[PDB]
């Protein structure tokens, strides 16, 4: 089988929120076969944060809804780490005036993808 690491497996923008500030950060997010880097913009030439596959301990799905409020797009997967959970899915922008239909694949192909570089992690069944 072909035996190439292109390098970052996912990117695009993307936002997510604990359950202490739920303060929803809005920035490209990375992922790799080692961690999931952050960089704040697009232009931006550093990375803001690097989420580290160790720090995960958990993937589950949104089944949460008490945090953010009945009419605020609500998260795609949790990331249940070892400081809160997060809440990464789509983003709240629910209005009329040229539509940008699109909004769902998107987050799921991260829930997959995360999960599958987090194979690496120390979760081993």
């Amino acid at each position: 089988g072909s035996s190439g690491s292109s390098g970052t497996l996912r990117e695009g923008w993307v936002v997510h929120y604990s359950n202490k500030d739920t303060l929803r950060k809005r920035h490209y997010w990375r992922l790799d076969c080692k961690c999931i880097t952050l960089f704040q913009n697009n232009t931006t030439n550093r990375y803001y944060k690097e989420i580290p596959l160790s720090e995960i301990l958990t993937v589950e799905s949104a089944q949460n809804f008490s945090l953010v409020p009945p009419g605020t797009n609500p998260h795609c997967f949790e990331i249940v780490t070892a400081n809160a959970t997060y809440f990464v899915g789509e983003m709240p922008g629910g209005t009329p005036g040229g539509p940008s239909g699109q909004g769902a694949e998107a987050a799921r192909g991260w829930e997959t993808a995360i999960r599958q570089a987090l194979m690496s992690g120390p979760s081993s069944g």
